[PDB]
């Protein structure tokens, strides 16, 4: 209520097991998006929201990570793809208004953005009835109680699991980085993604792992998915303005101006594809300590 919750340091001990980590890992996900939810239902800031939505994709890199070890059912899979899109419709009108409109510098603008903030404010409360809705609320019981049985059946220490996992991650971000080609939307975003997968999994295991190699490796990441991200927010602005148009014909003049705008952005300003590269050429795969 009314405060931010931003995701709690999670520290495992370096002996722990698979079993242990696993419930920690989940149950840290789980936190980040419970404790947002008074807040994403009574208010209107951006930064809950922001937080619940990015507690929700932790949530599904967490389970896409321990699919082999742990399987979730389809069921729950399918409420996680709908509080996602929920949560994430809202989120996406809400980055429109606070980041992409006012980069924009013809004088039909000023009424633009008050029916972006009309529509935006209405995703919030759409999302602040999903929340209140007994899907949500059976989600976070099922998931919680599929954790806790899943989790004594687990093998190995979080270790031998965690090198397996950032082997494999490490391989998959470099392949991506180096498959990337200019001015190609699935390349890009499969960056992106490999990026966001790889800064959630070291978070997760963050005492598994070297404090200052960590430290730079996450740093290298992070300017990666904000200029890939970056690029990313002027493409879905495109997307949501194109359908704001075909809904309210009224505004399409002053839609087609900041379309027109943001359009250009994304040629003038495109991916800078060669300082990913270089920012992740020198990068190795993170050590156990
Ligand atoms: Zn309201």
């Amino acid at each position: 209520g009314h405060a931010p919750f931003r995701a709690q340091a999670l520290a495992l001990d370096a002996d722990a097991a698979l079993s242990e980590a696993f419930p920690a890992i989940l149950g840290n996900c789980l936190e980040h998006i419970q404790r947002n939810e008074v807040a994403v239902i009574e208010g209107h800031d951006p930064e809950t929201l922001h937080q619940m939505r990015v507690g929700v994709r932790r949530l599904r890199s967490a389970l896409k990570l321990f699919d082999a070890v742990a399987p979730c059912p389809p069921a729950l899979q399918d409420d996680i793809s709908w509080l996602g899109t929920e949560l994430g419709a809202a989120r996406d009108w809400d980055v429109l208004l606070a980041s992409t409109l006012p980069r924009i510098d013809a004088n039909g603008l000023l009424e633009l953005n008050a029916l972006v903030q009309k529509i935006a404010q209405a995703k919030r409360h759409a999302a602040a009835q999903a929340l209140l809705s007994p899907r949500y609320t059976r989600l976070m019981l099922t998931l919680g109680a599929w954790m806790l049985e899943t989790a004594p059946l687990l093998d190995g220490s979080a270790a031998h699991f965690s090198r397996q996992i950032m082997q494999h991650l490490h391989k998959s971000l470099l392949k991506r980085a180096a498959r990337m080609q200019d001015d190609d939307a699935a390349s890009a975003h499969r960056t992106r993604i490999a990026t966001k997968r790889g800064r959630y999994a070291l978070e997760f295991f963050h005492g598994l792992y070297r404090s200052k190699s960590t430290r730079a490796y996450l740093k290298a990441l992070a300017a990666t998915q904000e200029e890939l991200g970056r690029h990313n927010d002027l493409v879905v602005a495109g997307r949501l303005l194109q359908e704001l148009a075909q809904q309210q014909p009224q505004a399409a003049e002053a839609v087609q101006f900041a379309r027109g705008y943001l359009l250009a952005q994304q040629a003038m300003r495109p991916a800078d594809l060669d300082a990913i590269r270089a920012g992740l050429h020198a990068l190795r795969a993170p050590q156990l300590r």
